[PDB]
Formats: structure tokens, sequence, C-alpha cells
């Protein structure tokens, strides 16, 4: 599992469940091309997006549909979505966890990159 | 001043100075059109991006060039940029402050929205 | 203004207004002595807590009463308060801005430290 | 495991390893009394602080020695420590995860309370 996403809800103090997200890879076109997607689990996590062989160096975008999440809860949100854009880099074995902490008018994202 | 951006450096505990940022607005054909750009001052702020008359209803994207900021300080950061995407003014004009707090492998962004 | 506090509400996207906070300074016997207190304004800021002459070197604690803030808005939050503990002025006088960003089960705090 | 702590390093993008923390319980004295302590693991986590029987309702303080962590890395920090103060509340089965995200001049803490 070279790439995992974890989403937390700062209003309810809970995993953010059933959050849709899409992963894109930058093409030589300089355009965003679909790569993988899913919905977070009851633990707010999404595993199995890609494989070591598929997840080569390049620029990736993770788009988290925060707006639909807050709309489901009946809370007016600010952002259309949360986006995390980064270069995947081979430097020994690397696993990427993208963590996101959601509030209606604020979000934070952190990368935990381990070996 | 309907749109202002403030950027802070969480490593140094300081304004994030000379940070480039670009604002885009979604066009009717769903592409991102350039809207405004600038760089943060000594106070980490960018004022004067637009006017009440120009800042019409729409979907806007603020792209903050965090990578160049960290690189110039000797740091190889995680993110290519921080980008903030939001619908503006769809209930009438508002004043928007976009705040960003930067660390090499993390950032947070908050919006303060006020009624003039 | 050597010490200022700014508090934001991440649920509403607004200043956190009328937030009570108390500042303490560690005494020579390691107890927390009252130092200053006040409440945030309509802009979410609290100015005038102290002066350059009174704000001597020491270990300071800012206790922000986040629980009463959320409760008055109908929300039962996680934290009793947010507290910020730091050594001040031990390399000479500095100006400190303590920023807090509040959500019911989360908060963040950042310091902006500048040389007068 | 009714109470777990997880600490992340936003400068290095990694678990915050070997971070000392102390847990205190408020006494009727209105004073802070030692309850449990430990150091975060290589995954930035600290488990086994208490038990369901011991972790009764009351006010708890988690003090995270962020200053010593940053000093070990040679980075000047702002805070003496990070403190998380909360009331533990019986409302069906509840497990508490205190998560902390550390930067030298900034930290965030979030509570994930699950059933
Ligand atoms: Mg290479
Ligand atoms: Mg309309
Ligand atoms: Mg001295
Ligand atoms: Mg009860």
């Amino acid at each position: 599992c070279p790439l995992m996403v974890k989403v937390l809800d700062a209003v309810r103090g809970s995993p953010a469940i059933n959050v849709a997200l899409h992963v894109f890879r930058k093409a030589a076109d300089d355009t965003w091309e679909p790569f993988a997607s899913g919905k977070t689990s009851e633990s707010g996590e999404l595993h199995g997006l890609t494989t070591e062989e598929e997840f080569v160096e390049g620029i990736y975008k993770v788009e988290i549909d925060t707006k639909s999440y807050w709309k489901a809860l009946g809370i007016s949100p600010f952002h259309e979505h949360a986006e995390v854009v980064f270069t995947a880099n081979d430097s020994g074995p690397r696993r990427y966890t993208i963590a996101a902490l959601l509030s209606p008018y604020s979000y934070s994202t952190t990368a935990v990159v381990t070996n």
C-alpha cells in the first residue's frame, strides 16, 4: 500500500466516513488524468488506491470532496474541495499517508512519508 | 478589499514573505481563467488583488506557491503548492480573508468571511 | 503592544468574538501567578494585555476559554480550554502574536514573533 | 485501550518518535496529579496508558514535551510543551485518540472519539 489517505472530522471528533476522493496524475500534456479513487471507510481511511509498480515518480493530485461531506451533515462549507498536490519521489522505499483534518471553513493536510 | 491573503511560516514563527500566488476564476466552459496574482509583503499579506466590481460571483482558486518558498529557505517540501478553491459572492458581496499556515510537510488554510 | 491574541472560528469562518482568556506568569516558586486577562473583540483580537516594561522575561501561559465559547453557541466541545505555554523575551524584548483556530474537537495555535 | 496518543512531525513528514508525555488527572484539590506517562513509539503512538476500569470520568491533562523533541532535532521551538485538557465522559463505549501535529512555532491537536 504505497499511498493511503486518512480523513478526520474536527466538528464531530470522528473519522470522516464516506468521503469521496479522486487521485490524478499529471500528464506530459500538463493536464490531470484520472489515476484512482474511492470513498473513505468507517475508519476514515482509503487503502488500496495503487500498487508499488503503478505508483511511479510524477506529480499527483488528491481531490477530497469535502463539500459533499459537509452538505450531507447539513453544515455550510467554504471550500469546493480539498486538494493535495505533490511529487512522488523514489528515495529508498517510501510509503505515503495523506492525512486531512476537516472543518467547515478550514482544513489542514499533512504528509507522513515512511520507509 | 474584498479578497486578501495572509501566509504564515510555522517553522520560523513569522510572516511568510515574498510568497507568490495566483488567483483563477472558473469560466463558463469549466476552464480556469487567470484572475489576479501577486506576492506577499513583509507582513505576509497580499492586498489589492481585486475590487468589489470585478470580484463577481463565481468559483475561484487561489494557488499559493509554497514549494518555491521552502526551496529558497533550503528546504525540500512535500507539496507542490497549496490551493484554495471556493465559491464566492453567491449570496451577495462578501469580504474574504484566505489564511495559510505553512510547514514543510503540512499546511492549513482557513477562510474568514465577513459581510460589508 | 508586545502581546496580542487572535482567535478564529473554523466552523463559521469568522473571528471568535467574546472569548475569555487569562494570562499567567510562572513565579520563582514555580506557581502560576495571574498576569493579565481580557476578552476578544468583534475582530477576534485582544490588544493591550501588557506593556514592554511589565512584560519581562519569563514563562507565560495563555489560557483561552474555548469551552464557554462553544457552549454559548450550542456545542459541547472536547477541550476544556486551549492553553499556550512559552518562554518570552529571553533574548531581549519581542512582540508576540498568539493565534488560535478553533473547532469543537480540534484547535491549532501558532505564534508570530517579531523583533521591534 | 481507552486512551491513545499519536504525534506527527510536520517539518519532517514523519511520526514524532520518542516524544515524552505525561497524563494527569484533576484532583478534588483542583491540582494536577500524575496518572500515566510514556514515550511515543517509532510510529509516533503511545498505547496502554490506562484501562477501562481506571479511566473514569473526570478532567484529564495530556502534556506533550514538544520542546525536548525540537531541541533534539536542533530546531528552536516556541512552546514549552503542548497541553490537551478535556473531560472524559461516559456516553456509551468511548475510546479517545489524542492526535497532535507539531511544528516549531505551531501545533494542532484533535480528538477522535469512537465507539
Ligand atoms: Mg530522482
Ligand atoms: Mg444566485
Ligand atoms: Mg538571560
Ligand atoms: Mg454524566
